[PDB]
Parts: structure tokens; C-alpha cells; sequence
């Protein structure tokens, strides 16, 4: 005789902008923040630095719960398995969770919703993690999503403004019951990164959280010149101190900041700088080039792969395991492609041109190995791997979809000496090389050996020779590339 409800966390890891906390709240005498723990993820992939990014963000849930009278419960095992459970043991009336579109997701909501029905379990998904009802676009569309940008870009225009942020939940909220089993405070904890199995602590600079995000988010809007004036194609790749990006892609990927906050305050800024920038080099248009590899992808089968996927090319790349270790390990002997996958390991993000030097050397530029390995190197230490963009943008450095430029090979030589001369970027993060001068710290094999041992770096004993020559590597990866182009007929 009165409403008992679950608010379940996958996605959307944050109390502002929760349509579905919300209804959960509404004349509730009980609510139940639960996240669903699998304490076997490990034992079957995912790098200490993703995970704890994902452990510290419950930690902020967990602080907030209890600053409104509520506790968030962390439950084990896997869903289909315990949501049948707390749903009679709770008397649950009214199961909410936010709308994901992920392959593994439908699979899996479409089994809780069965047991939800079973069980006379009211199940409401409202859409808040990406900015439109994607299915909504494709409607709109004709029926299909649009593939090229430019299109997109038209397409959102006429449907106009995204859904405004949903205010936020209540000042107290409605407490779990007490003395229940399946809620037990020892069971229901957030865990540690020692206690899921992880040996190796997390290097990362970047914490996980809503209120991070939100301090993230203020902190770029504190200058409304740069964030009007915002160019993605000139933002500085070598920059470590200060990136020049938001960096709020983590918190985007797990939820921790609505996309519909951050586009609200965008047009609060573009209403007062009528010379900002436009997509697709605005900050609002990388909040579309999320929604539109979003709206592509949900609507794409086998969109993270190559065969049986109906926009990617079918490339003949190649299968060789030494040019992937190498690339894994960062001892391809080039200190500016070397650097960024240190940095991959370290941090957990680089910036967006840095993973263009990477991915690009990788495939259609040096080694020609397959996008489909580099992007399970990204997936595993990436902290915001997103599924469909992580994909999209492999295929987009690959040149097997969107992108069509094979003849635009990035040098892993010059590209980082335009920003960054004197090697700051390298120095950091290979510390090998801090002592060599700047005329060869992008090419320390063509040092003189005098220089190598006054520098404490002899090319072949401390650091590794290049793997490959660009130019013989490079010639002979865009001629490949023309007749995989030429094959598609
Ligand atoms: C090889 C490769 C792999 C990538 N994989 C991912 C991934 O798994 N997850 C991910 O979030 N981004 C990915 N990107 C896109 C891009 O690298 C990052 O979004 C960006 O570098 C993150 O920095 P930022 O948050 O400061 O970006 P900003 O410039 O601040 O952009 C703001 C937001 O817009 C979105 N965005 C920006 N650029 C892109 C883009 N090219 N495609 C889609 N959305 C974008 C992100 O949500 C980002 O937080 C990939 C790109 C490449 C080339
Ligand atoms: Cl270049």
C-alpha cells in the first residue's frame, strides 16, 4: 500500500540532471540507490586506472546520499540474478534507471525488465546520458541517422534546443528500510581497488565524481572568452601542465556530469559572445560529435568491429603481433609516439590530437596493423572509453569510415615539434631522454654517439632504435590504402 522504489546506477553517476532519481523520489516511502558489483570482472580487460576512476565516482554518490539522509548500496553478483530478490524482498513497486544503448545494455535491460513484470515492477527509463532521444533523430531523419557531420549538424538544428537539465533531487530523500538482509551495510559497501583484485595501484591524475566533474566544469567557464572562442583543430597536443582541453570526457562516459548541463551552460555563453565558434569545431560541437558517433553506432550492428560492420571498409590490415607489442610497450623507438603511450599507461586520457599521432601511426600510416587490436589497447587503459566513440574515431584514424584522407599521414617526427620544440611533453613522460638537447630529442638516432653518452641515452642500449622508416613505412602504407579503395568498387 505505498511505493517502494529503485533507482539503479550504471551510467549517469551523478544526482544532478536524474530524471529517473527523480521519479524514483516522487511520493516515495523508500528508495534503494543500488549499483550492481560483479566481484568476478576481473577473473575472466580493464586497467586500474578505468576502475578506480569508477570506485572513486560511487564514493561521491555514497557522500551524497548520506548528506540527504540515504545510503547508497553497492550490491554483488550480477543482475538478472539479484534484482528478483530485493524486488520481493523490498516490496519494490517501481524500478528506475537510466536509458543506455550500449549491445550489452539492451541484452541485459530487456532480461531485468522481464523480471521486473514478474514481479508487478512498474519500469521507467528516461533518456538523460546523451543530449536527444537518439531514436527520436533517426525518426526525424526519415528513418535513417545521418552519416556525415554536416548533415547531423542540420538535422539537430531543426529539431532545436536539447531537453533542459532536470532540477535537482530533494534536500532529504526517502531512507532505504531498516533490518533488511539484501541491505546489510558489510555487504553493501563501496569496495577498494586492493579488494577487487587489482595488484597495481592507479597513476592517474584525474578523480572520479560528480563533484569533480562539476568543479571541472566551472573551472573551464571561468574565462567565457576561451570557451566562445574554442577551436578543436588548435587546441596544443603536448600541453601536460594545463591540457588544453575540458579533459571532462571521463566524467561524460560514466555520467558523472550531464551532457544537458554542459550544453545549457554553453548557450548561456553564446548568447553573450555573438562571435563564438560554430560546429564542428565548437565546444558544442564536440558535444555533437558525441551525440552524432552515438546516434550512428545505436543504430549500426557490429559497429566495434570490422566484418559484418555495414559503414566500416574491409581493409586488408595485417596480422603482425611484433609492430603491436612494440606500439603497446612504447618502444617503437619514436620518442613523440613513445611519449603518448606512456601517457595511455600513466593518466588514462591524452588529448584527442595526441591519440590522432597514435592511432594513426598504428594503422594506415606506419605499421598497417588493424584498428580493431589498437583500439582493445585503448579500451583496456582508456578511463573514458566510451564503446561507440572509441570505435567511430579508430574507424575515422583508420580511414575505414567518415574519414576518407589516406593521403593525410601524420609524422611522427614533425607533428609534435610544431608545438612543443624543445621536447617538454617527452621529457615528462620518458625521462630517458630529459638530457638530450632539443636538436635531436624527436630523432635521437641521428645524435652523434658523443651526444648519446653525454646524455646518458645511447640509441640501441637505453632507448630503442625506430622500428620502421617513416618514409619507406609511410609510402608504402598509402599505396595499400589506394587499392583497399580501389576494391570497394
Ligand atoms: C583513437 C581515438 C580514440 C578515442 N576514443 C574515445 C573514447 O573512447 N572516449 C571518448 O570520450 N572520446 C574518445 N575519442 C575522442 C577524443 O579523443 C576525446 O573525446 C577527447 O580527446 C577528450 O578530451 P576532452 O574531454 O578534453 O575533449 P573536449 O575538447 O573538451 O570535448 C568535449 C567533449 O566532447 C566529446 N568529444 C570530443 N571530441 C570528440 C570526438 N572526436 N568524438 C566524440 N566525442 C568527442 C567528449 O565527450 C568530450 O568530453 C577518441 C578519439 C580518437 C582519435
Ligand atoms: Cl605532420
Amino acid at each position: 500500500g505505498v511505493k517502494n522504489s529503485i533507482i539503479w546506477f550504471r551510467k549517469g553517476l551523478r544526482l544532478h540532471d536524474n530524471p529517473a532519481l527523480l521519479e524514483a523520489c516522487k511520493d516515495a516511502k523508500h528508495v534503494y540507490p543500488v549499483f550492481v558489483l560483479d566481484p568476478h570482472f576481473l577473473q575472466q580487460k580493464v586497467s586500474v586506472n578505468r576502475y578506480n576512476f569508477l570506485l572513486e565516482s560511487l564514493e561521491d554518490l555514497q557522500r551524497s546520499f548520506q548528506a540527504r539522509g540515504s545510503r547508497l548500496l553497492v550490491l554483488r553478483g550480477k543482475p538478472e540474478e539479484v534484482f528478483p530478490r530485493v524486488f520481493r524482498e523490498w516490496g519494490v513497486t517501481q524500478l528506475c534507471f537510466e536509458h543506455d544503448t550500449e549491445p550489452y545494455a539492451k541484452v541485459r535491460d530487456a532480461a531485468v525488465r522481464r523480471l521486473a513484470a514478474e514481479a508487478g515492477v512498474e519500469v521507467v527509463t528516461p533518456i538523460s546520458h546523451t543530449l536527444y532521444d537518439t531514436d527520436m533523430l533517426v525518426a526525424r531523419n526519415g528513418g535513417a541517422a545521418p552519416l556525415t557531420m554536416q548533415s547531423f549538424t542540420k538535422l539537430v538544428d531543426r529539431v532545436g534546443d536539447p531537453p533542459a537539465p532536470a532540477p535537482d533531487p530533494p534536500a532529504a530523500m526517502p531512507p532505504p528500510a531498516e533490518d533488511m538482509p539484501s541491505a546489510a551495510p558489510a555487504a553493501t559497501g563501496v569496495p577498494t581497488w586492493q579488494e577487487v583484485g587489482f595488484k597495481e595501484p592507479p597513476l592517474t591524475v584525474f578523480k572520479g565524481g560528480e563533484t569533480e566533474a562539476l568543479a571541472r566544469l566551472e573551472a573551464a567557464f571561468q574565462d567565457p572568452k576561451w570557451v566562445a572562442g574554442f577551436q578543436k583543430p588548435d587546441t596544443d597536443p603536448s600541453a601536460w601542465e594545463k591540457p588544453a582541453t575540458t579533459v571532462l570526457s571521463p566524467y561524460l562516459k560514466f555520467g558523472c556530469l550531464s551532457a544537458r548541463l554542459f550544453h545549457a551552460r554553453l548557450l548561456e555563453v553564446y548568447r553573450r559572445h555573438p562571435a563564438h565558434s560554430q560546429p564542428p569545431v565548437s565546444l558544442r560541437g564536440q558535444l555533437l560529435w558525441r551525440e552524432f558517433f552515438y546516434t550512428v553506432g545505436s543504430t549500426t550492428p557490429n559497429f566495434h568491429r570490422m566484418a559484418g560492420n555495414p559503414v566500416c571498409k574491409q581493409i586488408d590490415w595485417d596480422d603482425n603481433p611484433e609492430f603491436l607489442a612494440a606500439w603497446r610497450e612504447a618502444r617503437t623507438g619514436f620518442p613523440w609516439i613513445d611519449a603518448i603511450m606512456t601517457q595511455l599507461v600513466t593518466w588514462g586520457w591524452m588529448h584527442h590530437l595526441a591519440r590522432h599521432s597514435v592511432a594513426c601511426f598504428l594503422t594506415r600510416g606506419d605499421l598497417y596493423v588493424s584498428w580493431e587490436r589498437g583500439m582493445e589497447v585503448f579500451e583496456e587503459h582508456l578511463i573514458d572509453q566510451d564503446h561507440y566513440l572509441n570505435a567511430a574515431n579508430w574507424m575515422w584514424l583508420s580511414a575505414s569510415a567518415f574519414f576518407s584522407q589516406y593521403f593525410r599521414v601524420y609524422s611522427p617526427v614533425v607533428f609534435g615539434k610544431k608545438y612543443d620544440p624543445e621536447g617538454r611533453f617527452i621529457r615528462k613522460f620518458l625521462p630517458v631522454l630529459k638530457d638530450m638537447p632539443a636538436k635531436y630529442i624527436y630523432e635521437p638516432w641521428t645524435a652523434p654517439l658523443e651526444v648519446q653518452r653525454k646524455a646518458g641515452c645511447v640509441v640501441g642500449r637505453d632507448y630503442p632504435a625506430p622500428i620502421v622508416d617513416h618514409a619507406v613505412a609511410s609510402k608504402a602504407c598509402i599505396a595499400r590504402m589506394a587499392a583497399a579503395y580501389r576494391r570497394s568498387k
